[PDB]
């Protein structure tokens, strides 16, 4: 009698699926909070994700169904797909004499610097979100040129860009 | 006497370079707009890009220098690098019975649909900015699942995502 659970993303606001008609479907989140819904006469259920729950991707959700006689199904599992890009990274001021670009980004993201000629350089953010990207000494940055930085998570979601002007 | 022109991106707000000290540096845009700056005593110039001039990338800029006697240098040109992502796409409502997803995006951008299991489908926005993406026949859409759409230009700049919930 285990219910089905439709695929859940990090941007989802509800969890839906199929269960025995008019059963009580119970969704348990990693933080121990639960949310419930009642399946309709055709067995379709919807459970609203509480606003106090933030799913980022990778979480395991558990869903059970309980009939009017108190029999509860075995749990069904769903893993949350990460479709949410990181926030825009920060970028510390960059002078024309700088040898690296540093800043903060989502931990473990891939940070991509686009130089004003369109070439690129990358660095990996550490577990605290710090990144450092080396500027090759044959790349000449001049005052007034623009730099652009993005951060991309492991599932390929890329942040909005952050710009800074060379000093 | 030809001025140098530092690399310009679509996100820059100034054009900088070197020219004869105290000469008037003139920047000409493809639309015929001009902007001016004075090179300083060390030969450095900064010219603010007029706000009504939105450089998107690919534009050829022309930069000349004129001395106090009205003699104008040969031009130097610079090509603008596109570092600006398209706007977030629009997505028309998608029912669980839908066979395609449609909406609007930057013309000739690649629109990427991410299904709630993390798999994707792609389409190109046409000359009017309209896109249509076929839903693969092995993808089963269910009411309450989230769909996500992004748009990417030819230089790899990826829009903010747009979400919609399957009906
Ligand atoms: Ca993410
Ligand atoms: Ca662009």
């Amino acid at each position: 009698d285990a219910p089905t659970v439709n695929d859940v993303t990090s941007d989802a606001t509800q969890v839906t699926g199929q269960a025995e008609p008019n059963s009580t479907v119970k969704l348990t989140f990693p933080d121990g909070t639960t949310a419930t819904g009642t399946a309709d006469d055709q067995g379709n259920y919807t459970i609203d994700i509480p606003s106090n729950v933030d799913l980022n991707g990778g979480e395991e959700l558990q869903v059970t169904a309980t009939d009017k006689d108190g029999n509860t199904s075995e749990p069904s599992s769903a893993n949350v797909t990460d479709t949410t890009a990181p926030d825009a990274p920060t970028v510390n001021d960059v002078t024309s004499d700088a040898t690296q670009v540093t800043g903060q980004a989502e931990p473990n993201s891939t940070v991509k610097l686009t130089f004003p000629d369109g070439t690129t350089a990358t660095g990996t953010a550490d577990d605290q979100g710090n990144y450092t990207i080396d500027i090759p000494s044959n790349v000449d940055l001049n005052g007034g040129e623009e730099l652009q930085v993005t951060a991309t998570d492991k599932d390929g979601n890329t942040s909005e860009s952050t710009n800074t002007t060379i000093i």
